[PDB]
DNA sequence: AACGGCAAATGCG
DNA sequence: AACGGCAAATGCG
DNA sequence: CGCATT
DNA sequence: CGCATT
C-alpha cells in the first residue's frame, strides 16, 4: 500500500517519493517525469504564441513556461477547450501565475493551486491505504520538568514513554526501580535511546496525543540544546514541523505520525478533552492523572517517582490502545478521499469533501471551478431556507415512535440529480423540479456530485449492518463513530453547495435540497395524521414523533410499521423512512427541548442538560427528580409537588449548603478574560490571597444573602458556615432551581408562579 | 467662579490650572507651589529615616520622598500622629506608594489615592460653580451616514446642528434649501465652519445627548481621516477622551461638557432613553424620529433631505431645551459636593458622598480611612436587618390617613449620634443604645457624619417650601427632583454605612440605624391601636395607613392629629411623625401592593401597574374599570361583573378590534393583533389569547385581595 | 487619563 | 512549506 | 453569540 | 435573580 508522496528538487527538477509498505517491506519509489501544469482559457488560439513568452522571477531563476496543450475538457458537464500550460518545477506556478492571467488575451486560468504531491496521487489514479497490508504501529509520550513563568522547553524531558503490542516502557535518567523502566545516566542518553528504539522497531505509525503541538516541539528544542540529530524520518530526516491554520502539524517521512488529538476532537463531544477523558469515554475505565506541578516535585526531592513512572508508562499505552481503534476509520476515510492519512485525519470537512471531488473531475475529464476571489465572496453571503422545525405539543404522551428520512439530504441529491451541471440545463426531455424556490434539475444524465453520493451511502450501510451485529460494545461504539462520519460526511456534501469557498458551489441547489426535505417532512406528517389515525407530536427536518392517543404499546408500534411500508412505496428513488425508535413516555417543551423514555427504561433528553451553564447540586438535583417523576412513574402532579418542596426549604434555610455549591473550571489566565462571571471574580480574590489558579482549576463557590451582585458576595465553599452566613436563597429559587424546571414543566401548563412556595398568611 | 481644575507638567512639576468665568471674562489661573502627599503612619519615629530614603521607578526617572512632616490629626475621633510624606510629582505616589507600605516599619499609609486637582479643590477650600455668574451654553448633535456591517465611523457625518438661546442652524455639504441651514462645500469644511462656530461663540457648556459615547468619537475619527485640528478646547486642546468604567467620558479644556444622557438616567425612569422620549416625557409635547437607514437614502437619492435637515435642526434645539432645564439642578449639586460640574454629572451616589466627607474630613482635620481591598471586600459582603414591612389587612377600607416620619434614617442618626467615632467609644457619661442589635453611642460629642446631615436635611425642606409654592408645574417638577435629590443623598449616608467599598464603612451603624426605625414604627403602630382606636391597615419602613373602622372622615383626621400631637411630644430630638395623606378608600393587596384614592378622586397605584411593552387596550380599559369600581364607587360585586362581560364579549367576538392592538430600529413600535391590517370579515381574533394572557393576568393580580380566582372572572 | 462597576434591605413575580 | 479552511440552517438562552 | 439539534 | 417600594 501507498502510505504518502511528496516531491524532492534534483537540478531544479522535481521528483515524487512515494512512500510505500509491500510484503512487509518498506520502499520508496520514484517519479522523475511528472510535470507540473496550470489551464488557461484563452480569447483567442493565435495568442498562446503570447502566452508562451511570459515569464517571471524566482529568487533570480527566470521562471518561463515549458510548453503548451490544447486540450478538450468539460465545465459543469459543457464541453470547453483550454491550453494545458506545463512548468519545469510546480514552484514556478504561484511565481508565473498571476501574470499569466494578468494577460490581455488570458480570460480565467483554472488548477493551479494544487500542490504536487496531491496533484500526482490525482492525475497517477493511486489511493493511499489499500490492500490487506499490516502496518507496525508505535504510541509514544513525554513527561517533562515544568516551572511557572518559563519558556519554552526550558526544563528537560524527564522521561520518554512508548507502547506498542509488545507492552510498554519507560526511558528516564533517574535511578526508579520498576520492571518496565529504562535508567539512562542523561537527559541526551535518553533521547538518542528512544530514537534508536524507533529505528529498531522501525514502525510505519507513531501515535501521538497532541504530539503535533507538544511532544515533537518539546524534543526539537531540547535536541538542539544537547546537540543530537532526532532523524526519526525513514530517510535519516528529522521531524517536519509545518503550520497548519491556527496549530502546528508534525511529519515524520516515511512514516505516518498519527496525532489521535485532532480525530478524537471531531469524533468525540467532551466537555473537557484530556487523554483521561477520552480514555474513559471510549474504554469505560478510569486514568489516574498526576499533574505538571507533582511531576517537578517528585522529580526534585526524588519522592514518589514510581507514580510518576505508571502515568508515564500509562500514558503511551492507552495512546497505543486508542490508536489502534481510531486507526480503520481514517485508513478508510483516506482510501474515500484518496489522500494521505496523515492529510485526511487533520483536515477540516471542507477540504476532504474538495480534494475528493478534485479527484472525482479528473477522473470524468472535468476542469475544476476555482476558489471565489474576494468579490465573489462577498457575493456567496446570503443564506437560504433550511429544516422544518414543527412547534411540539404541549403535554404528556405514551407510546410513541420516532420515524425518520434515512440519509435525507444526500438521498435528495440522488433522487432529484441536484448539482451544479444540472441545474437549469435547457435541451433536457425530463426535469425535477425544487418546491418552492422553483430550481429545475436535468434528469437525462447524472450530475457530477449526485453520481458520487451512492457508493457513500452504500459503504455507511455496510457499517451500520456491522455495527448492530457486533457483540463489543467498545467496537461497536468505534462502528458508530464510524458510520457516523460517513454520515457528516455526506451531509457535507449539500452543506458545501451553500459553503462561500466552495469551488462547486451551488446555493440554488442548496436550497432546493431543503425545499424537498420541507415538502417531504409535512407531506408525511400529513399522511400520517390523515390516513392512520396519528398525532405528530414533534418534529424537525427530517424526523418526527407520532402517537395514536388511545392505543396500547402493540397497536402503535403496528400501526406505524403499515404506514413505512405505504409511505415507503410513495416516496421516489432513494427517499425512505425508517423505525428508529419506541418511547413508553415523552414531554416535548420547546422546539429542540425534549425528553423520551424507552421500553427499559433509558431516558433520552435533548437542550434541556445545559452542562456548560453554571449549576448547583439542588437544581440539578431538582431537574433529576422532576424528569424521574415524569417518564418512569408519569406523575406530572408529583413533579410539581418537589419542585414546590425545595423552593419551600430554600426559603426556610433548610436545604445542607453542600447541594448550593456551584463548580464550573477557570478555561485560561486570570488576566485573559473579557467577562468577569462569579467564578473568575471568586478565583481572582483566591489569586491574590496567594492560591494558585491555573486553567484546568475548578472554582466551588456558594452565593451568600448580601449587598452587591452575584459575583461580589460569591464565595468558597471552604469560606462558608451557615451558623454565622445566610446564604441567598431567592438566587438558589429564581436562578438555580426555577430556570432549569421551569423549561420541563412549561409543556405541562405550570409557569413560575405556579412552582414557587405558598408563602401563606397568618 | 470656579468651572473646572486639572494639572500640567512643566519641567516635571505640576501645576494646577484653574478654569475661571469673573465678570464676563474666562480666566485661567495658575498654581505652581501646589505639592501632591501621603500620610504614613510608623511603628516608631526613628524609621523615618529610612523610610525618606525609600525610592521607585517612574520611566527611567528616580521618585524619591521630597521631605517629611510629622503632623497631629483624628482617625475616627482619637488623635493619632502620622508622617505627612510630601512629592514632586502626583504620578510618583502610585510608583512609591507600595515599596512605602512594604516597609517594616509602617504601619499604614493613608490618602494615597486622591487625584491632584480634586485634592487642589479640597486643600485650597475651593467650592466650583459659586456666584451669580452667566454661563453661555451651545447644545451641538451630528447626523451621520450609517450603513450596516461597517467600522465606527466609516462613513461621513451630514449634517452638524447647533443651538443656544439666538436659535438653532444645521451646516451640511449638500444644497438644501431651509432658512436655518448653511450649505458647504465639503465634510471637512463643514467640520471647520462648526468648530468656527464655537470659537466664536466661545460658551462656557457644551451641551451633548450622549456625546460621552458617540458624538465626540465620531467627530474624532472624521477629523483623523480629514486632517483636521479639532481645537474644542479654550487653550487650543482636542476633546479628551477618557475611560469611566464601562463607558467613556469627554473633557474640552476650558469649558464644561454637560452630557445630559448620564444625569437624565439616573434621574427620570423611562423604558427608553432615545432623546424623543425623554424629551415627551419633560416636555409633554412630540418629537418626530427620523431613522439612520432613512437618513441614508435621503442623502444617497438626494429626496426629502429637508426632513433629516429639519430632525437635525430639532436634535439640537430639545438637547437645549433640556440642557437649560437641567443644568440649574448639576450646578447646585456642584457647590453640595464640592467637585466641577463635569464630576458630579456623570458620577454615582456613593462618589458624591465619598467627596462630600473627603472635604469635610478635610476641614475638621480628621484623616480618611482607606478603601477596602479585595480581602476587605470580601468581608463586607453580610446583609443586616432592614426595614420593617407589615402584612396587609385584606380587603377595602374607607376614611384612611396616611402618617410617614420626615426623613426618618437621617433624623435618627441625627438624636441618636450614629457614627463610626461614637461606636462603642469608651469613657463617655451619657449612650444611646441601639435596639435589638444592642450598639452602644457615645452622645458627649457630636459625631461625624451626625454634624454633617442636619445642615442637607434644612436645605432640602427650604426647596420643598420653595416647590408647594411654585405655579409653574415645570419649575415645581424641577424643584420637586431637587429636593428628592437632596432626600436620596442624605438617605444615601445611612445606605454609605452598609456600603462595602465605603471608607467611613460601619455596618453596626447601618444595622443600628434600620434596628431604630424598626423600633418607632411598631412602637407607634402599638401607640396608635392601643391608645388612640385605630386600625394599622398595612406599614412600610416608616410610614403607615390607618382609620378608625367605624368612623366618618372628620372623626378620623381630627383624631389621627390629635394622636400626631401626643406621639411627637413623646419622640426625641429630630424623631417627626408627619400627616401625609387622607384616602376615602384604600384596597391592599399583598407587601408593597396595594391602591388608595384621595377626596379629589385621584388614585395612586404602588407595585399594581406595569411597565410592559404588551399593553392592550381591552386589558388596560378593564383595569381602569376594575379599579374605579373598587376605590370610586366601593362594589367588589360590579368590579367582577365588568370582568365577567370582558371575556364574555371575546369570546362571542363583540370586543372591537382596535381595542386588542399590542403596542429592526431601536425605539420603532410594533402595533400588532393576535389571530397590521387586520378584517373582521376574513381573520378571527385569538379570544383565548386576549383573556387568559391580557384581560386576566392584569385583573386578577388586583381581584386576588377579594378571593375571586381566575375561574371565578 | 491617576480616583468611579456598586448607598442600603424588603418583597413580589 | 507551495493547499488548509475550518459543509449548511434552525433555535434556545 | 455560542452551543446544541438537525 | 430583575424591578419596585421603602
Ligand atoms: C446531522 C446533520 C444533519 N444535517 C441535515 C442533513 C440531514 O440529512 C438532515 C437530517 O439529519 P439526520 O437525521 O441527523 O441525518 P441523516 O438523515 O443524513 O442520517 P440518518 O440516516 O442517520 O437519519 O439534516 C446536516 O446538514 N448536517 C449534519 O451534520
Ligand atoms: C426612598 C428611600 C428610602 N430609604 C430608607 C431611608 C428612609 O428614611 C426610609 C423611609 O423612606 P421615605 O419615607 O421614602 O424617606 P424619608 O423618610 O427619608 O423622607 P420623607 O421626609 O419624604 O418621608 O427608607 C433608603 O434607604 N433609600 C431611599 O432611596
Ligand atoms: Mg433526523
Ligand atoms: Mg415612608
Ligand atoms: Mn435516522
Ligand atoms: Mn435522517
Ligand atoms: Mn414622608
Ligand atoms: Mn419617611
Amino acid at each position: 500500500m501507498i502510505l504518502d508522496t511528496d516531491y524532492i528538487t534534483e537540478d531544479g527538477k522535481p521528483v515524487i517519493r512515494i512512500f510505500k509498505k509491500e510484503n512487509g517491506e518498506f520502499k520508496i519509489d520514484y517519479d522523475r517525469n511528472f510535470e507540473p501544469y496550470i489551464y488557461a482559457l484563452l480569447k483567442d488560439d493565435s495568442a498562446i504564441e503570447d502566452v508562451k513568452k511570459i515569464t517571471a522571477e524566482r529568487h533570480g531563476t527566470t521562471v518561463r513556461v515549458v510548453r503548451a496543450e490544447k486540450v478538450k475538457k468539460k465545465f459543469l458537464g459543457r464541453p470547453i477547450e483550454v491550453w494545458k500550460l506545463y512548468f519545469t518545477h510546480p514552484q514556478d506556478q504561484p511565481a508565473i501565475r498571476d501574470k499569466i492571467k494578468e494577460h490581455p488575451a488570458v480570460v480565467d486560468i483554472y488548477e493551479y493551486d494544487i500542490p504536487f504531491a496531491k496533484r500526482y496521487l490525482i492525475d497517477k489514479g493511486l489511493i493511499p491505504m489499500e490492500g490487506d497490508e499490516e502496518l507496525k504501529m508505535l504510541a509514544f509520550a513525554i513527561a517533562t520538568l515544568y516551572h511557572e513563568g518559563e519558556e519554552f522547553a526550558e526544563g528537560p524531558i524527564l522521561m520518554i514513554s512508548y507502547a506498542d503490542e509488545e507492552g510498554a516502557r519507560v526511558i528516564t535518567w533517574k535511578n526508579i526501580d520498576l520492571p518496565y523502566v529504562d535508567v539512562v545516566s542523561t537527559e541526551k542518553e535518553m533521547i538518542k535511546r528512544f530514537l534508536k528504539v524507533v529505528k529498531e522497531k522501525d514502525p510505519d505509525v507513531l501515535i501521538t496525543y497532541n504530539g503535533d503541538n507538544f511532544d515533537f516541539a518539546y524534543l526539537k528544542k531540547r535536541s538542539e540544546k544537547l546537540g543530537v540529530k532526532f532523524i526519526l524520518g525513514r530517510e535519516g530526516s528529522e521531524p517536519k514541523i509545518q503550520r497548519m491554520g491556527d496549530r502546528f502539524a508534525v511529519e515524520v517521512k516515511g512514516r505516518i505520525h498519527f496525532d489521535l488529538y485532532p480525530v478524537i476532537r471531531r469524533t468525540i463531544n467532551l466537555p473537557t478533552y484530556t487523554l483521561e477523558a477520552v480514555y474513559e469515554a471510549i474504554f469505560g475505565q478510569p486514568k489516574e492523572k498526576v499533574y505538571a506541578e507533582e511531576i517537578a516535585q517528585a522529580w526534585e526531592t526524588g519522592e514518589g517517582l514510581e507514580r510518576v513512572a505508571r502515568y508515564s508508562m500509562e500514558d503511551a499505552k492507552v495512546t497505543y490502545e486508542l490508536g489502534k481503534e481510531f486507526f480503520p476509520m481514517e485508513a478508510q476515510l483516506s482510501r474515500l478521499v484518496g489522500q494521505s492519512l496523515w492529510d485526511v485525519s487533520r483536515s477540516s470537512t471542507g477540504n476532504l469533501v474538495e480534494w475528493f471531488l478534485l479527484r472525482k473531475a479528473y477522473e470524468r475529464n472535468e476542469l475544476a471551478p476555482n476558489k471565489p476571489d474576494e468579490r465573489e465572496l462577498a457575493r456567496r453571503r446570503e443564506s437560504y431556507a433550511g429544516g422544518y422545525v414543527k412547534e411540539p405539543e404541549r403535554g404528556l404522551w405514551e407510546n410513541i415512535v420516532y420515524l425518520d428520512f434515512r440519509s435525507l439530504y444526500p438521498s435528495i441529491i440522488i433522487t432529484h440529480n441536484v448539482s451544479p451541471d444540472t441545474l437549469n440545463r435547457e435541451g433536457c426531455e425530463e426535469y425535477d423540479v425544487a418546491p418552492q424556490v422553483g430550481h429545475k434539475f436535468c434528469k437525462d444524465f447524472p450530475g457530477f456530485i449526485p453520481s458520487l453520493l451512492g457508493d457513500l451511502l452504500e459503504e455507511r450501510q455496510k457499517v451500520k449492518k456491522k455495527m448492530k451485529a457486533t457483540i463489543d460494545p467498545i467496537e461497536k461504539k468505534l462502528l458508530d463513530y464510524r458510520q457516523r462520519l460517513i454520515k457528516i460526511l455526506a451531509n457535507s456534501f449539500y452543506g458545501y453547495y451553500g459553503y462561500a469557498k466552495a469551488r462547486w458551489y451551488c446555493k440554488e441547489c442548496a436550497e432546493s435540497v431543503t425545499a424537498w426535505g420541507r415538502q417531504y417532512i409535512e407531506t408525511t406528517i400529513r399522511e400520517i395524521e390523515e390516513k392512520f389515525g396519528f398525532k405528530v407530536l414533534y418534529a424537525d427536518t427530517d424526523g418526527f414523533f407520532a402517537t395514536i392517543p388511545g392505543a396500547d404499546a402493540e397497536t402503535v408500534k403496528k400501526k406505524a410499521k403499515e404506514f413505512l411500508d405505504y409511505i415507503n412505496a410513495k416516496l421516489p428513488g432513494l427517499l425512505e423512512l425508517e423505525y428508529e425508535g419506541f418511547y413508553k413516555r415523552g414531554f416535548f417543551a420547546t422546539k429542540k427541548k425534549y425528553a423520551v423514555i424507552d421500553e427499559e427504561d433509558k431516558i433520552t433528553t435533548r437542550g434541556l442538560k445545559m452542562v456548560r451553564r453554571d449549576w448547583s447540586e439542588i437544581a440539578k438535583e431538582t431537574q433529576a427528580r422532576v424528569l424521574e417523576a415524569i417518564l418512569k412513574h408519569g406523575d406530572v402532579e408529583e413533579a410539581v409537588r418537589i419542585v414546590k418542596e425545595v423552593t419551600e426549604k430554600l426559603s426556610k434555610y433548610e436545604v445542607p449548603p453542600e447541594q448550593l455549591v456551584i463548580y464550573q473550571p477557570i478555561t485560561k489566565q486570570l488576566h485573559d478574560y473579557r467577562a468577569r462571571g462569579p467564578h473568575v471574580s471568586v478565583a481572582k480574590r483566591l489569586a491574590a490571597r496567594g492560591i494558585k489558579i491555573r486553567p484546568g482549576t475548578v472554582i466551588s463557590y456558594i452565593v451568600p444573602k448580601g449587598s452587591g451582585r452575584i459575583g461580589d458576595r460569591a464565595i468558597p465553599f471552604d469560606e462558608f458556615d451557615p451558623a454565622k452566613h445566610k446564604y441567598d436563597a431567592g438566587y438558589y429559587i429564581e436562578n438555580q432551581v426555577l430556570p432549569a424546571v421551569e423549561r420541563i414543566l412549561r409543556a405541562f401548563g405550570y409557569r413560575k408562579e405556579d412552582l414557587r412556595y405558598q408563602k401563606t398568611r397568618q
